[PDB]
């Protein structure tokens, strides 16, 4: 099993899941997120597919070791995250929205009106499509 941590981060990993599963590959890969979900963006990832049920846990070092890769949904958790990265598993981690090929943003952004919930999965069914393409491929390479 290949797996995905995602570190907002609820919806990630129920598109994520979706776009798994969506391309059958859901025996392949598991996804995970960390550092109830928002009732709101419940809601509205429901209306769209997505079922967004995770409860907030934190990240601990031992993510670093038994992930395969981890993505951050800012610039400010990616360089959170390399701080605090042992030196051997910092290429593990990832930018969401690099991966992304039709939006052109440079983070998710954080959904403050309230067609910022859809602006949001947009962006990480954009970039989560990528990623599983990606993923199939070989190595993550950036």
């Amino acid at each position: 099993s290949m797996k995905l941590l995602f570190v907002r981060s609820p919806a990630a990993e129920a598109v994520m899941k979706k776009v798994i599963q969506n391309h059958h590959l859901t025996e392949k890969y598991i996804c995970d997120s960390a550092g109830q979900a928002d009732s709101r963006m419940r809601k509205v990832g429901k209306s769209r597919g997505y079922q967004v049920d995770s409860i907030s846990r934190p990240v601990v070092s031992s993510d670093f070791k038994n992930f395969d890769y981890i993505f951050a949904m800012d610039n400010d958790n990616y360089y959170e995250l390399l701080d605090r990265c042992p030196e051997q598993y910092k290429q593990k981690i990832f930018k969401m929205v690099d991966f992304c090929t039709t939006i052109k943003t440079t983070e998710v952004p954080d959904p403050y009106g309230e067609k910022g919930f859809h602006r949001v999965i947009d962006i990480l069914e954009d970039a989560c499509e990528n990623l599983i393409i990606k993923l199939e491929e070989g190595k993550l390479i950036n």
